[PDB]
């Protein structure tokens, strides 16, 4: 006997309603097997992978991850793949959970402007990755061609207050992290498994700040978590909380009460969270340079009353979250576009630098630039800064140590180098500082910084 | 009390019969503990890691992975290691599952032309990796010195229709992937965990095409899956199917109904599959550049009747499998040897290029070179190709975009660069194309391509 | 209802007694919830990461990993973080297991010379990583800012004979492995997840030789195993044994009878071992170049009677353990310091080289330099060595093959290159050999080797 042996499809054919991340379709709420028609369209298009950083994504349904599909174990799924006429590449699909060679791949090969279809029975309950399976497959996956299909058990999943859709991926750009412009895919980095970005939902900040997930104290939250890869395994973790349950794919095993759990490349899990105290809870890859240096952070923000008996402390801030502990960094996008257009103003730079200063510089120098007398020197009304703006460029790029005097007080400490900041970022941060806190104004350009980087002091 | 406390050995001493991958010895089918004599001989020898790519493997029993050993929990194992006189290095063994320092290592040190022996009781049921433990250990493991030992539970494993033996490893050559010739081990790549090949059973294609594993619809298949490493963790997955069961080593835990599962470096698992519909099912490392760019794919081919109610679609093809969706690529081996001998003919190149064209080029240009009018230009009877063979070399290496005219029709699309193809591969593919489909014949040499690669247009 | 709902704190406030690795505080042995006051002080200081290799660690309590904290589920923990006045950086803490944003991070921000405090209820039993959460977070973690907190179940863990504390981390130095001197942190290696050292407890040899963990035949050993990362996932394994139990964090799942288990970055597990036969049992990351080329090995040494019915073989030696199968390598530290001081003697070099010869050279040439006639040539009273010391430098760096004659006998084999040895290591090893076994004495300097490395023969 095969699994999912619930008889022939009954009722009427159902046209599946698919959702865009981070949302999920409603529970199927059905006690009979059905014929479910799924229509998914591939679109190739530029989107912002980071502020001022464009990338040509290849998408299922216009998003990364692709549209979420929700069916019932025992359903017959008639799957239609369309490839938008604007596409340059052929595409196809392999749905994990399908019983059949390639998970659908051979019968879903679809050239630009064409459509394909195939039918499969969903024998297997579980959460499953789907992805493109077109040579070169790794390229297609790296460009964003992955999503999730949920095959519900016949009785449905237990009721929760919220369901969300979060999917990790590793990305490979020719340029370095936060280097502006349209970035090509980089095959060499991809083969070496050396991503420049590691993201949830296709972009830096996709699920931070004003794009956070939400719930309230006392509520339950289910998250369908995918790892599209192509290559990385996620040390998937929630900062400041625990997972009530973690279940991989359609596995019989359910782990309970864990905070950190390994999601294979191509894998998927369902996690459950119960909100207990208010604040921001961070989903990360705890291979932690991915989370805090490459973009792999997402936020579940919980509203409600503090409970001092459980936690006396404060909400997260830029010390931990960095520059993602603001609503957004739109000013960076604006400054980058103004640079391209040749219309970059001092204020454009100031606002971009303000965004970028948070965490990156404020951890030591404070959000108001005051520092801590004798420990961290001030950027506010800083004689040392004003005396030599080129020196300040060198300090950001190359660090500073040894005894200095700032505003009449001696410091004898170490500012590490910050060479990974791009020329525009250094320029904008320093322009912000110069135009704040009674400093002398003026500006630093990306070209100024490029020159200092090419010839350290 | 110790585990495996089944009393002294009884009956007669048993001389273990070991098997070469991908086969397994028969079930022990025994209700009493025995003295089991195991004899394993190390052989160092060149073998083909890929077509036309030689490597000096270090082996247990002449194969990678090494010979499979099958005993019963509670057995006393008298283990004899011989090192063939042709060896240059000393060798030894650490069997996971042994209770004792080094898993046998100190007492199994064996110089070329010598033999060692030690005795251990198999206290622990499970599937376990064994490997060489001779300084530099990572080098010995990277050269192929690993295999599996099964310690059966006293009652035996449940009956299945087929048992197979599959073992992943990461390999480190001085040359790049598919660069021909005898490739040395590369210590720097190994320390950095940057393999050039990631393989099942010691070679590209070891378990694809005419070397696939076989079963029939309705049958059960058990696979003993090892990960010799040295360094990688496998996101081990079956495309188009599910694992009924996954059990790691001798663990009490058994996961059921999962498709993707993480196998540690040095780890091993037993998986179970039930054949439901015909076609090819791909075992991969779903860190997917390993599978589709470095060789980490193996096939279980299922024969029997289609069931359109479960899967309406077609068997896998070269779009997904690439150039491994043919029986073999023997023509590549032949062309490489002819190059070495100085006897390379046009036909040698043609046949090699035919093999390599599959997936790599046919995904877009089709297996008959017809392309898709207005979308993918033809290689068949291509005026554009014929007009400038050197341009064609540049297109393969460096890509092509922008408006072109081919056979009277405009194209305005993107062919990505394929710079990872080696000079001989480009040469052979283009010679195949030139000698097909009414194209003008002639040939492209590896030296021609080398020159274009050194000076792009 | 919240987990850990055992009522208000009762009894007297308890001042937690924290322990330094590899030791653990006693079981809490308490049946009521308490207010537990924890005081932890950050200290930045140089320590030896390897012999003659200094590193500026950032520590919780002066050690890597940081002091171990032990409380009971349901306790109220008043956590005090002090930052020593000598610090240059601000610091804070995120304790996994805390219910609240950042695991404490925002409320524990502590500038040099300051103190912070916050209160949390331990709702969640389990073993948990704590770490610094100060921008740049990955830098702080990479510098050593991590440890473990145990939250006991209310009834306590089962009694065992020994409890130990072992924590893996990946480290990123500007210099290569075993390159001497004060090594800076290397941000580029860290972002790329390319560590130069992978260690247990903050140093090479921290838990080997005379610093091994101890137990006796018949005893049970519990190890609290952390993985601070920042980036690597451990294929955590015990050579020559098995884990009776493995439990991750506070998970309900317990795996039994496994030898190899994957610990996520930021993860923690409790393992249990039962000593059965005497000898050294090696805890490793079985991504095995980490263990045997980067330092990721620790020893549990078991004393007691051999049991030939279970294991007939010998204790581990330098073939497997390499140069860590001696009590210590103090002579390397001494030679390095003498070099710095300009007082390096021949004997200083000899003793350092003696330490380094073990495994590295003795595997083939034997500990007495005799080799194996006709198979491995002698270093003892070697005419070939004496005839050309510069040739010997080239042989170590670059290898040797082909027919040679040594002490009247022909060899025709292969000595692989050993280019990863540093100039001082080559110099000291060869000085040891030259001053042993009736060889002619004299010395080889690091400068001599530097010259040969820059111009191979
Ligand atoms: C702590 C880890 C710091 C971070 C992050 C940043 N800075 Fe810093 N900065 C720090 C110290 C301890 C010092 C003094 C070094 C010494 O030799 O004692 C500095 C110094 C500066 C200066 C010069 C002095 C002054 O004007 O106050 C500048 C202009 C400066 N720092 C700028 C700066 C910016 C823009 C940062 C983010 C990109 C930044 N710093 C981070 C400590 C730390
Ligand atoms: C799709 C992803 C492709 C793959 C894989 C390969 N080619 Fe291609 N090729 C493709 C396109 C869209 C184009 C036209 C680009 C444009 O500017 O519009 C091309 C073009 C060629 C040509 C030149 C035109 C012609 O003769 O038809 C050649 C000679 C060619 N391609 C060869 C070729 C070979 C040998 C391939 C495998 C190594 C290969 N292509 C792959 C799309 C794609
Ligand atoms: C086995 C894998 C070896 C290890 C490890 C080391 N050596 Fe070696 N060495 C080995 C062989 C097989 C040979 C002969 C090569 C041949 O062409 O047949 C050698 C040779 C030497 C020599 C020269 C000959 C002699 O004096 O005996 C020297 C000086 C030498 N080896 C030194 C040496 C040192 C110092 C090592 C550790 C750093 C070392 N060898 C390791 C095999 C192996
Ligand atoms: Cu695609
Ligand atoms: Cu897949
Ligand atoms: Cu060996
Ligand atoms: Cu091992
Ligand atoms: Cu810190
Ligand atoms: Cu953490």
């Amino acid at each position: 006997k095969l699994p999912g042996d619930f008889g022939p499809p009954r009722g009427e054919p159902i046209h599946a309603v698919l959702t865009s991340p981070p949302l999920v379709p409603p529970p199927v709420n059905r006690t009979y097997p059905a014929k479910v028609i799924v229509e998914l369209e591939v679109v190739e298009k530029e989107m912002q992978i980071s502020e001022g950083v464009s990338y040509t994504f290849w998408t299922f349904g216009g998003t990364v991850p692709g549209s979420f599909i929700r069916v019932r174990q025992g359903d017959t799924v008639e799957f239609h793949l369309k490839n938008h006429p604007s596409s340059k590449m052929p595409h196809n699909i392999d749905l994990h959970g399908v019983t059949g060679p390639g998970g659908g791949a051979a019968s879903s090969f679809t050239a630009p402007g064409h459509e394909s279809q195939f039918t499969f029975k969903a024998l297997n309950e579980g959460i499953y990755v789907y992805h493109c399976a077109t040579a070169p497959v790794g390229m297609h996956i790296a460009n964003g061609m992955y999503g999730l299909i949920l095959v519900e058990p016949p009785e449905g999943l237990p009721k929760v207050d919220h369901e969300y859709y979060v999917m990790q991926g590793d990305f490979y750009t020719a340029g370095k992290y936060r280097e502006k412009g349209l970035q090509p895919f980089d095959m060499e980095k991809a083969i070496d498994e050396r991503p420049s970005y590691v993201l949830f939902n296709g972009a830096e900040g996709a699920l931070t700040g004003d794009k956070a997930l939400h719930a309230k104290v006392g509520e339950t939250v289910r998250i369908f978590v995918g790892n599209g890869g192509p290559n990385l395994v996620s040390s998937f973790h929630v900062i400041g909380a625990i997972f009530d349950q973690v279940r991989y794919e359609g596995g019989t095993n359910v782990q309970k009460n864990v905070q950190t759990t390994l999601i294979p490349a191509g894998g998927a899990a369902v996690v459950k969270f119960t909100a207990r105290v208010p604040g921001s809870y961070v989903l990360v890859d705890h291979s932690i340079f991915r989370a805090l240096n490459k973009g792999a952070m997402a936020i579940l923000k919980i509203d409600g009353a503090e409970n001092k008996l459980v936690y006396s402390g404060k909400e997260l801030d830029s010390v931990y979250l960095g520059d993602r502990a603001a609503p957004n960094m739109s000013a960076v996008t604006k400054a980058t576009q103004a640079s391209v257009s040749g219309t970059l103003t001092v204020q454009d730079q100031v606002q971009a630098g303000r965004a970028l200063f948070a965490g990156t510089c404020s951890v030591c120098h404070q959000g108001n630039g005051a520092g801590l007398p004798g420990v961290f020197p001030p950027l506010a009304k800083s004689d040392f800064l004003a005396a030599d703006p080129k020196r300040a460029m060198n300090i950001v790029l190359h660090g500073l140590n040894g005894k200095i005097k700032v505003n009449g007080q001696e410091y004898d400490s170490v500012m590490p180098p910050m060479t990974q900041l791009n020329d525009d970022e250094v320029a904008n941060i320093l322009t912000y500082v110069l135009n704040s806190w009674d400093n002398p104004g003026g500006r630093v350009s990306a070209e100024d910084v490029k020159k200092v980087r090419a010839q350290p002091a």
